[PDB]
């Protein structure tokens, strides 16, 4: 049948030469996981907007330009309605990240990525983002540990 409807996300990377800047999650789903910062695109609102939003709210910094680096859906089972993920990096990051009631950030050096302590899926695509190459993912999940299928594939333009 029709694929299901999909809820639209942005998913932010704050990504300098030597080091990324990663949220861990205090509540909610996916507590407990380091991350990038995002959530729900509002109405009327562009993606980069949004994103750009959701960077400043979680974190507390802006950004001058924000690059589109993939698309990933994720879908769980149970839930009908899929996660529609616009994901973005940024190297020119204007403040200091702070805590928020959402997000605990540090920053990671590059050969020091948390992969353990990240969503299962970011193993397959981080990789691809820290070659600046642009890519497309599907992943399901059955709960929040285990992936049933995905799939994965570079692209030219996102
Ligand atoms: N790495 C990962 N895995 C699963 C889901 C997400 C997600 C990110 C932003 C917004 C909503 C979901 N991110
Ligand atoms: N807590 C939870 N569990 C499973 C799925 C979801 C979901 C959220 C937003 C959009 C699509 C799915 N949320």
């Amino acid at each position: 049948g029709a694929m299901g409807a999909s809820r639209l996300y942005t998913l932010v990377l704050v990504l300098q030469p030597q080091r990324v800047l990663l949220g861990m999650k205090k509540r909610g789903f996916g507590a407990g996981r380091w991350g990038g910062f995002g959530g729900k695109v509002q109405e009327g609102e562009t993606i980069e907007d949004g994103a750009r939003r959701e960077l400043q709210e979680e974190s507390g910094l802006t950004v001058d330009a924000l690059h589109k680096v993939g698309q990933i859906v994720f879908e769980f089972v149970g839930e009908p309605e899929l996660m529609d993920v616009h994901v973005f990096c940024t190297d020119s990051i204007q403040g200091t990240p702070v805590e928020s009631d959402e997000m605990r950030p540090c920053w990671f050096q590059l050969d020091q990525i948390p992969f353990k302590d990240m969503w299962p899926d970011d193993s397959y695509w981080f990789p691809l983002l820290l070659q600046k190459k642009k890519f497309h993912g599907y992943f399901k999940f059955q709960g929040q540990d285990t992936i049933l299928d995905y799939t994965l594939r570079e692209v030219d333009t996102v």
